[PDB]
């Protein structure tokens, strides 16, 4: 199964990458080893919805999962549609210990019903 996910890090500085799945490298057109350690943002540009990133600032702020769809960039800039799946992960104990993200690329839902 194809799977374009990424495991970020929460008790860390600004939620960096620790684990990118290859076909997210292969979707983004990053390497491995320069997106490690980095908060997953550098996917945005000119194009990205900002009320979009809003709704997923709150969703990490209240640790609650969300979907959007939202335009994402290329290493070499080219922009996709992103339907992106965010899943707070817990320990033994009920303490938030991961986030995990997962990307399907495609339009989805038509823009002109997004802008709604
Ligand atoms: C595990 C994880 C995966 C994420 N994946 C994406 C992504 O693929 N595309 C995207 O635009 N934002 C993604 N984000 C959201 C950004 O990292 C960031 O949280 C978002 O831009 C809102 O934060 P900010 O307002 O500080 O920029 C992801 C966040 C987490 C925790």
């Amino acid at each position: 199964m194809e799977k374009n996910f990424v495991i970020s890090d929460p008790r860390l500085p600004d939620n960096p990458i620790i684990f990118a799945s290859d076909s997210f490298l292969e979707l983004t057109e990053y390497s491995r080893e320069e997106i490690l350690g980095r908060n997953c943002r550098f996917l945005q540009g000119p194009e990205t919805d900002q009320a979009t990133v809003q709704k997923i600032r709150d969703a990490i702020r209240d640790q609650r999962e969300i979907t959007v769809q939202l335009i994402n960039y290329t290493k070499s800039g080219k922009k996709f549609w992103n339907l992106f799946h965010l899943q707070p992960m817990r320990d033994q104990k009920g303490e938030l210990q991961y986030f995990i993200g997962v990307q399907l690329d495609g339009e989805f839902i038509p823009n002109p019903l997004l802008g709604l």
